[PDB]
């Protein structure tokens, strides 16, 4: 189980000279794909609230991402990757406060509805780090753009334990910064971004009890 559940990254917006400094460093372009991703969530953005993200991949699954550490380190740094339906069957029921084995069966259950559904071109690097000689010698940078236009970047770890992810949270910030990108540069998720676009009102609703 070599990779790990634990996704900590630092979200960008990439520029001209990205992709080519991940080259300078060592960097491989290891595929181009496209995937489908359609997102849940209840009429009033529970789960988004919570930091959750709950999505099914075409052709791939069903995947939660939920708080690794919530009130620690800030939202967008920080995910558990949940992907065996029962621990996400669970992890729904913790944050909505509510017999389904799998998740298409909690929907209904759980008042949960489709929020979006977009595709994403994906150009995802592998940069192994110092020739592999260190822990965790691999980060990842995903260049994505979806499908309505929108061109986001993501420098991400895949750590095991909660005990890892300080270093990761500093290996990321150091290739980030030799990316280019400025240390206070934000970047919002694909899904805020619909939101924004697609379902405008949502995504004010958002902001509003989000404070
Ligand atoms: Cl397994
Ligand atoms: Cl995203």
């Amino acid at each position: 189980m070599a990779q790990g559940l634990i996704e900590v990254e630092r979200k960008f917006l990439p520029g001209p000279g990205t992709e080519e400094r991940l080259q300078e460093l060592g960097g491989t372009l290891e595929y181009r794909v496209t995937f489908r991703d359609t997102y849940y969530d209840t009429p009033e953005l529970s789960l988004m609230q919570a930091d959750h993200w709950l999505r099914r991949r075409e052709d791939s699954g069903w995947e939660l991402k939920c708080p690794g550490a919530a009130g620690v380190l800030g939202p967008h740094t920080e995910y558990k990757e949940l992907t065996a339906e029962p621990t996400i069957v669970a992890q729904l029921c913790k944050v909505l406060r509510a017999g389904a084995g799998d998740v298409a069966a909690v929907l209904g259950p759980l008042g949960l509805q489709e929020v979006a559904s977009f595709v994403t071109k994906r150009s995802a690097w592998k940069l192994v780090l110092l020739g592999a000689d260190e822990e965790e010698p691999q980060l990842r940078v995903d260049l994505d753009t979806a499908d309505f236009g929108y061109a986001v970047g993501e420098v991400e770890a895949l750590v095991h334990e909660e005990a890892e992810v300080p270093t990761a949270l500093e290996k990321i910030h150091r290739l980030s910064s030799m990316l280019g990108v400025p240390a206070q540069e934000t970047a919002p998720a694909k899904l805020i971004v619909y939101l924004q676009r697609f379902r405008p009102q949502d995504y004010q609703r958002l902001l509003e009890v989000n404070s």
